[PDB]
This record gives structure tokens, sequence and C-alpha cells, in this order.
């Protein structure tokens, strides 16, 4: 269990975005050439256990605990009728008060806000990645592919990510081996050595959200200087093509920095290795 290990992501130039946006409302277009300096990125989503080390040390009280509620998928018991705001739903109690994390220590932490994530990473001698670092990393050395691994969803007939199978929201067949979340080290790594960069839990980035992008070539871009929503990436175990096709590197979405929910977590990046 090296669930806080990092990988060196190589310096390089890449196509961020796409001239074939499958969800236009989200600012997937235009494709634009971005240059990214070499850095490090968590190989894994931050796990319940890793977060607990953080909380052991600092006594950090997450925002869901402070507000007293968080968003849980009805399916496992508001932005959709299936998102319910549940009292005493937080990272220790992912589906509300009578749920627990004891049987799932290696699964990614949930019900953490952008602030929670930042407190963790900075605690950890790290920081959140920018969207561009995230997306570049997601792509995993490949150019203009849908997914970290290519354009087939199940290559060689194999599940490569934790998402929805079946009729959403009513039936999740769990064909891919998991109905909710999966251990942070489940499924194959992309070419850069990252696990579950699409699927499992959504992932916070450091950028404010905008849908307005130039084709101006940029270098280590931080997104806009302001916003009201922060950028999240890579879909979750609830994604399906039929209604939410965001288990692609190009896809993107947003939340206010103080939101939290049962399919949303994070991982850290860093310019240089921490201790
Ligand atoms: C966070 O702190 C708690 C409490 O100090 C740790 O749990 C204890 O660990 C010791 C040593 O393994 C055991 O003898 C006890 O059985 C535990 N006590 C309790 C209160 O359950 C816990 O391991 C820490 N969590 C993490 C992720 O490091
Ligand atoms: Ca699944
Ligand atoms: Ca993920």
């Amino acid at each position: 269990l090296a669930h806080s290990k990092m990988v060196p992501i190589p310096a390089g130039v890449f196509t961020m975005g796409t001239d074939d946006p499958q969800i236009k409302q989200d600012g997937e277009a235009p494709a634009r050439r971005v240059t990214i300096d070499a850095f490090y990125m968590d190989a894994y989503e931050v796990s319940n256990t890793e977060f607990e080390k953080f909380v052991n040390s600092t006594g950090y009280l997450t925002e869901a605990e402070k507000f007293g509620d968080s968003f849980v998928f009805e399916g496992m018991l508001a932005a959709a009728p299936w998102w319910l705001p549940v009292k005493g739903a937080n990272w220790r109690h992912p589906e509300g008060p009578d749920s627990t994390i004891l049987h799932r220590p290696d699964h990614p932490v949930l019900h953490v806000s952008w602030n929670d994530a930042v407190a963790y990473c900075t605690w950890a001698g790290k920081r959140l990645p920018t969207e561009a670092e995230w997306e570049y990393s997601c792509r995993g050395g490949l150019h203009n592919r849908l997914f970290p691994w290519g354009n087939k969803l199940q290559p060689k007939g194999q599940h490569y990510a934790n998402i929805w199978q079946g009729e959403f929201p009513v039936t999740n067949t769990g064909e891919d081996g998991f109905q909710g979340t999966a251990p942070v080290d489940a499924f194959p790594p992309n070419g850069y050595g990252l696990y579950n960069i699409v699927g499992n839990a959504w992932e916070w980035t450091s950028d404010w959200w905008t849908v307005h992008h130039s084709v101006e070539e940029t270098l280590n871009p931080k997104g806009p200087p302001s916003g009201k929503d922060r950028v999240k990436k890579g879909g979750s175990y609830m994604c399906h093509r039929s209604y939410c096709y965001r288990y692609r590197c190009a896809a993107r979405s947003q939340n206010t920095p103080d939101s939290s929910a049962s399919n949303l977590g994070f991982r850290c990046a860093a310019d240089r290795l921490p201790t």
C-alpha cells in the first residue's frame, strides 16, 4: 500500500481540449496546444486511509461535517432528483450516518470539498494539479484519444475504468466489478502510471471554471483569475454514455469550492518530490 506515491510526469506539449466536443455546453472545444513543465502526480486517488493520516495529524474538520450534510446518490441509500442532501453524510459515513469506511480503507476518500482537498495536499507538501496538468496526465502520452488508454471503451474486451453499467439510475449491473467505488489501485495504469484517472471518483483541480478558451498556445496555464465554480475532472463510478459521458480526458465539470458529494474526490500534484 503506497497510496501516497507519485509519478514523474514528463515535460511535454499537448492538445488540451477537442475540436470534436461530445458535450459542448462544457467548453471541451477548442482544442489548444499547451506546454507543461515536468512535475509529479499522485499515482492514486487519495484514499480513505491517507486522508485519515491527514486528519489524525491536524484534526481537520471537513466542510461536510461543518455543514452537517452532503450529497449522496439515491441509488445507495440537489443537482438531479437522484442527488439527495443527507444529514451526517461525510467522508467517514459516505451514505449517511449508518454507513462506514472501515471495510473500504483503500477506496478513494469522498465528500471532500475543494478546500478539503487543498488542506490535504498542502498538508502533504503537495498541491492540487491545474486542469491542464490533470488532462495532460490523464492522456497518458497519447494524443487526441478519448480515454487514457485509447478510443475503445473496453479494449481487448477488458474494463479499464470504474463507471456505470446498466440503466441509469435504476440498474447498475456492476459488470466492471464495482457498483460504488473501487480501491484506488484498481484497474490498469495509464501510460504515465496513473490509476483511475477517469472513473471511480471525480477529481478536483486547482482552476476556476470557464467555458471560454483561446487557441493561444500557453505554458503551464492556471485557468482564469476568477470564477465562482472550481473545475473537476474525469468522471466517477456513476458515469454512463447515456446521460453523463465524462469519463474522457477532455471532459470537464464544475462545483462551488465548498461542495462535496459521494462521487467526488481528488489527488495531488507537486513540482518536486516531498518528504
Ligand atoms: C488515527 O488515530 C487512531 C487513534 O490514535 C489510530 O487508531 C489506533 O491505533 C492503535 C495503533 O494501531 C491501535 O492500538 C488502536 O486499536 C487504535 N485505536 C482506536 C481509537 O481505534 C488510527 O490508526 C489512525 N489512523 C490512520 C489512518 O493512521
Ligand atoms: Ca462500476
Ligand atoms: Ca478518478
